[PDB]
């Protein structure tokens, strides 16, 4: 908003747009799907006030950042190159990278592939899972039986786009609402991630009022982005899970040793469906400071619990600046 | 922005964004390349004050409107379907369509193919030329000599995009400035449209101050649209010239009989390079009220000469109403 | 008498056979037919005071057959008709189309009502452009079995079946859709292909129908043995493209005078009852909808005199 | 008299016109021609005691025209000829080919010498398969200008030129290669296309040649207005594939009795002098090589009686 | 190896590798899938001792022979051109061609298309069947039911490769073992050739000891070839069954008139699945000396029954020489 | 040969063949173009005798290693994953990687992307050049004017293969001979790397006797490999220079900090044409032990100077085990 400043920086893949606020060590924030730099609006002044230079990018394919045409231009190595060039373009040599949802694997792999640049890593909602042995799409395909796991539904180009483009604002509204903590029962919350043959993912989205974290003016911002960007850039992220599995094969099973932080929502499927990865943290994230679970919190962790995320981030950052268990938080 | 209202309407091709202002007969406004509904900001209050409902769309491929993946989804028949469905979605059965730059052939073919909907047509900068016998790319490739005509440069996917994406804001400012009336000499103006082999089109763009009609805040708006939309939807318009020439073959040499209006800039190549089209207006636009040439005006006619364009549109429109 | 002409068009060239003097009646044949399908109408129209011009549709006989599949989209057929009217020295015309020629004629009247000032539609009713993608509709019809229109979509698929014996395939198809040739049971299954089967596996065998002599079959088969069937089939392969191109006329009615003639034993008639029932709104200038008892698909050949009477009576009515 | 037949072949079907009784003489026309190019030979062969069968080559007239370009490779033409001999109830035949029919006949004799026991070659000499890729040779001929065979390689390119006016293009080509129609100067440039030009830009205009009446041109143009030119041109688009397929016969000679007839004013004759000079080794069973004075490319039509005499005299000689 | 000499000869399709031994009339040996010239190691000294020049090639796609990239470069006419040019490159005008497994149709069509070069033909394991009316893939797809016939499994590029590359040596050993006479019951033997959906062909391969004809050192040779060559050249042979059926249409139903010899294994599916082809030998191979069925012998006939195969070949060859 | 043992190991991209010899720390050797594991035959017993476990792989696309069909399966990240999986498959956690010619960028990038695995790196003939700003093929295209730089000549699939397949043994013989130290004058040596339009690269290869380092039996081994493998796998390496430039963008300008060693030949074009990269070593290889130039030595450094390479490698290794300038060596 105000105090925060928009920047356009050049990277090998092209233009990256970001909003930065504050002075001090660089904290690079990486949003998820289908989101925006604007998802960090609550973190930007808190990190700035706490003595940090926070920079929230638009991920490749999103908002005002470059959106290359080729699908493989959204492979993990491209996002990691995007982050590296942003740190350098901001005049820094190192940074803490914090990622949410798809920004979490982007942040983890940034820390994994360039540890001399990304010297600490925060992960929200999606735990770190090392590159594994099996092809992801063959895996997403076991799931569901009958119904198609939404990640498989997302693979075919133009398919999910056609569904979403029917009414972008409505589709975002349903998705934002549906994954908010407590918006759906566990049981419908789970059925939301599967698409019956011939159906649409949004057929199981709720239609009631916007959640408390999303005003109509906030939705105008989000829908205003995707009505302009389209969804292909965002969706191409999912369309590289196989390519990423090949590219990261040199880091098969590799741990992130740098200091790390995990914050997840108790009502977040991204957290509860990958509990095994989360429980492997003593081996996969040996430098983890702590794993925090926010009770009653859904998927949009840094907007559903902005003050709690702010508190945990800056406490963790400050601990690193002045130099295990699941910790569960109430409210 | 203050008076005008944003809307999203459904069309057979997907969502169309528009900004409308005023009450009365529908005047549909269609921007060109590389612009936005925002190019009509000075016309929306003027038409509204004159008793019209002005509706400025984002053309398919631009701003908040749908941007299909397929290059041929930007063929002329898609734009015309977009315009028709916009008139119907706004609750109207007829409308006047006014188009600038590429919006001009879009308005012309809207008037040509659906004369029962678009009952009068205004064309700015780009004259009406009926569908001809020659394949458009065969001509674009002929002129310029060793240098490549910019429309020909725009044909290959990703080529013009790669150039513009180097600096979307910078490219727009140069193009906006280069085509402003008097910003370049006529010689400099003419070669701006030709690309020497290995060169970039923007290599002949001027640098320095923005033209008077475009503030830095105006550039923030335009560049903010294209930093989100990309340039492919916009460029795909050029990539259908041969497809349109095929599609429009059933209206080969056909005139537009509706009442029509033409406004062009004396220093606009889009106007002065098609003098032959203007000379055929007595036959091709037999319902023409008048052809207006604005002396000293460049390409961005409704922003470079907003008051005279406003007056010409409303007086012409009122003329139809009596 | 009747005369062959080759006229220049934007897509290349249209071959046609014209007969008579007077207001121009452009005749547009269906699938898998020929200008020759109108042979009984050309002298009748000439005797009634009209200049009848029966084209070979793009892809057929002596007309241009471009290689690209989408060169057979509806807008191409319409430019073909427009250019033919102009090449014959006329400014307006009555267009009459049968089977696939019916939507070609209907869209000619719809897009250029200043040229096509009246329209005749045979066998296939007019349905305005709707919002559902045609191939999605053709899919989930049948189940299970593949609706023949879906069968026609894949390039080379129907061609490989027909080319086994162009003449035999033509005869079976002409025979199968003749009024009274099959039970309803047989008639309905003819339009569906079981997986791995051929469409013609359900074609009847035996004697040629009454409207088709052996010499008639020689003409038809002599054409397709030279042209092949791709141009004809590419017509079906543009239903989705057409649905996109015609979106600017979504739900639009045809307002100028129109005439419909269909067969009671024509599936094209009974499967599009809704379209026929919507005529008061979709064809408000409709003169009448005639359903000919016992008539199959090949209406202007199975009921040559009745079609001639209705057409010339309708035509005479317009200019009176 | 002469009779039309449709015979079944592995590639689909060959249409042909046969006349006479006796040993089978299969006639194979060139580009852009027809079975009809042999019209003066069919009665002559019948009167001399032979059953002459003039096919439409695959891609032409009423014969099958498969979609794939490589379905016009030389082995397909040879299976077509083999299947035709068998479909006509014969076990062996004499094959006589003109222009592109010459390599088709030559390779039929080469690959199935037990079926094709004698071979006639008109206009185009026999050259055994060599090791150089043909398209590489056609490239660096001319420079600078594009040899017409290279011009024929790209799909749609020659077709777009010809389809502007199939009849006019045919007439110009037939006229240009008629004996004496052009100066050497004009004749040589006809086979090269300057960049951006059309091959027919160097075709002569004016009266039809003496061998081609207006009614003759109606037949030819009536065929290609129905078939299009892709099947015919796909023949040229297989020179490289043929060069690969025929590698098992690299440098192989044709040993059974053979006959060559060429025109002195035929470029196909003068540009392949080396092939003609190598006949003692490449065609050791050669009866004679006849070069007809003043004759252009269309040898069996420009010199109908001389070709008839040489063929029947040669044929009578073999079985004596 | 000791007596035999390695050679590289030029052919129109590129380099062909072979190992030759002996002096006299040329006997060209053609291995099958997935083998090597090395499959003829027991025949090279025997033919040489009998007065013949035996030449065992690496088929195109195998070992040290050229392996073109294009799938259709493995069509039957390429193999025949390879064989012809090999005869000519070795300084001969004629030869006897003897082929095993896929080398059998290669030898048959070599004899069919160039009878002036290949004056007698031996066929092992795979009977001669003249080119028929039915598209080969239409048949392969019909049989097996819900399970997929292995030739049909081999059609898609990379599919069979991915399975085999999991463990080239292991796959070969299983296939070599599975088709050895008596290694499997006839029921197990038959389903080895069908792949249930989602399964791998090698899922039905036996494990355990190598067959008697193949030492570990022999497997090192075979696996060492395929670890370098890959399997695509070998599999591309199957990927041309429909192309060959088109290419060979000019020899539809044609018989091979040369003197011919057939040797097959009683427990070899390649032999027993084509009994109909064997029953037509009086018409299709009218120059057949005799059809030999080796009881208890499996697929790898010249290695499973080397002495009897050696005797049959040389006595047949000597029979031609008088 | 003997003492050395062949192994086949499984990697994410498939099978890697290698020959290993010795006991002690792992020294992974990576050959160049168009070579083989067999190029290290002289290093295998010397490293084994000096207390090291030397493992010479066949690079992806070569000899008995896997040769995937897709061209991009030869991107740098695949070679680096190949090396990582080989270290793990041999029961080790770290290794010294030593690469020659194309194995040198493979070894450097292995050390750059997985420094926790590859803890020291040796580079022969080809210096380390960080990922740069310009697209490689646009660069290879400036070169020559008229004549086509062989790297550009190598891009079109099937093009160089057709040339080489005309006579694989002859082509290797000419290339091996042509780049041997002192085999050609500087001037012809340079013209060898350019192809006039319509010509063949081998048209400028010498035809005399094999160089001293290559016996007829050695050439039988090399030609015996490529007559079986074909050249596409080897050439696809060159066909990924652009893809590599994208993939390594996250390491733009990045240095290798681990201990490094460079050995190059004085008569090696690979050394003299990239002198600028070699002279940037204080910044790009801050951990360089030394840069060694072997006088009179050509391209095939570890075969043209086997004892000198052995001596420099083991002295360097031993220095690391017990814990700037161009150094030029004579003979
Ligand atoms: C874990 As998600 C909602 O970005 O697919
Ligand atoms: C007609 As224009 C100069 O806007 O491309
Ligand atoms: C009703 As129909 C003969 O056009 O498929
Ligand atoms: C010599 As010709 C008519 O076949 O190009
Ligand atoms: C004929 As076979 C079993 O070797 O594919
Ligand atoms: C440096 As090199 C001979 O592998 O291209
Ligand atoms: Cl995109
Ligand atoms: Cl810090
Ligand atoms: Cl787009
Ligand atoms: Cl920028
Ligand atoms: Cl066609
Ligand atoms: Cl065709
Ligand atoms: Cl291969
Ligand atoms: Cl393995
Ligand atoms: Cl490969
Ligand atoms: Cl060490």
């Amino acid at each position: 908003e105000k105090g925060a400043v928009h920047r356009l920086v050049d990277t090998p893949g092209g233009r990256i747009h970001l909003v930065e606020q504050g002075t001090g060590p660089l904290v690079l924030l990486v949003h998820g799907f289908p989101e925006s730099w604007y998802s960090w609006r609550h973190q930007l002044p808190a990190l700035a006030a706490a003595g940090y230079r926070a920079a929230a990018i638009d991920v490749r394919g999103y908002g005002r950042s470059a959106k290359p045409a080729a699908t493989d231009a959204y492979r993990m190595l491209a996002h990691v190159a995007d982050n590296t060039a942003v740190v350098h373009a901001l005049g820094e040599e190192t940074a803490t990278v914090v990622g949410h949802d798809w920004g979490s694997p982007i942040a983890a792999n940034s820390a994994l592939l360039r540890p001399d640049v990304f010297t600490a890593v925060g992960l929200l909602s999606v735990p770190y899972a090392p590159r594994g042995e099996h092809r992801p799409t063959d895996g997403f395909a076991r799931i569901g039986g009958d119904e198609e796991f939404y990640v498989s539904y997302f693979q075919a180009p133009g398919r999910a786009e056609a569904e979403i483009e029917r009414d972008v604002r409505g589709w975002l509204a349903g998705f934002y609402t549906g994954l908010t903590g407590g918006a759906l029962t566990p049981e419908e919350h789970g059925r939301l991630f599967f698409v019956p043959p011939g159906a649409h993912l949004a057929d199981r989205f709720p239609t009631g009022p916007l959640p408390a974290w999303l005003t109509e003016a906030d939705l105008d911002v989000y829908s205003g982005e995707f009505e302009r960007s389209g969804l292909t850039g965002a969706l191409n992220r999912y369309r590289n899970v196989d390519r990423d599995w090949e590219d990261l094969a040199a880091w098969h099973g590799a741990p992130i040793t740098q200091p790390s932080l995990f914050i997840g929502g108790a009502l977040d499927a991204s957290t509860t469906w990958m509990a095994d990865a989360l429980d492997a943290y003593p081996a996969t994230l040996p430098g983890l400071s702590a794993a925090h679970i926010l009770e009653g919190c859904g998927h949009w962790i840094q907007q559903e619990r902005p003050d709690e995320v702010n508190r945990l981030l800056t406490q963790w950052l400050d601990g690193l600046r002045n130099s295990l268990e699941h910790h569960h938080h109430h409210h």
